């Protein structure tokens, strides 16, 4: 699309996961967004991407902003991994 | 700051110009946003930056989300001059 980058950055930016959606589709449509947005040369690395994927989860999900601090280096698909794990005890 | 990209980006992404900054602080202040991405590897080129900037564009300002569709490869600074030249008129 003509405005495709634009609208994947808006909608990275206002994610809201609290834990209606299954993770299954909030982490492939996460994940899209960020292969667009590099295939297009915006490159999101992790530490931003996941920065941004923690900003507006909320929920029994908020809390993950908090250990962010200790975790550096770590990648999207760990970040998910623990969302994952979350939804699966619900 | 550790989280100076993902604050950037949604500050981008959230502006929201009506015409009660003055265009000189509002300019800089997206200018340096660009800059500061560009710098740190997220590379917002002038398409896509503009068409951010043009949305949220709000009040008298909105028509140039309108006209935007004959400025083809317009440049930051050239959305600006309109800004600009809005501004004085008020």
């Amino acid at each position: 699309s003509d405005t495709q980058e634009a609208n994947d950055i808006v909608t990275l930016v206002n994610l809201q996961y609290n834990g209606s959606t299954p993770a299954d589709a909030f982490e492939t449509k996460v994940t899209n967004i960020i292969d667009r947005l590099n295939n297009n040369g915006i490159h999101i690395n992790n530490k931003v991407a996941c920065q941004l994927i923690m900003r507006g989860l909320s929920g029994e999900y908020k809390f993950l902003r908090y250990t962010r601090h200790r975790h550096l280096n770590m990648t999207v698909a760990e970040l998910f991994l623990d969302i994952h794990a979350i939804y699966e005890e619900q």
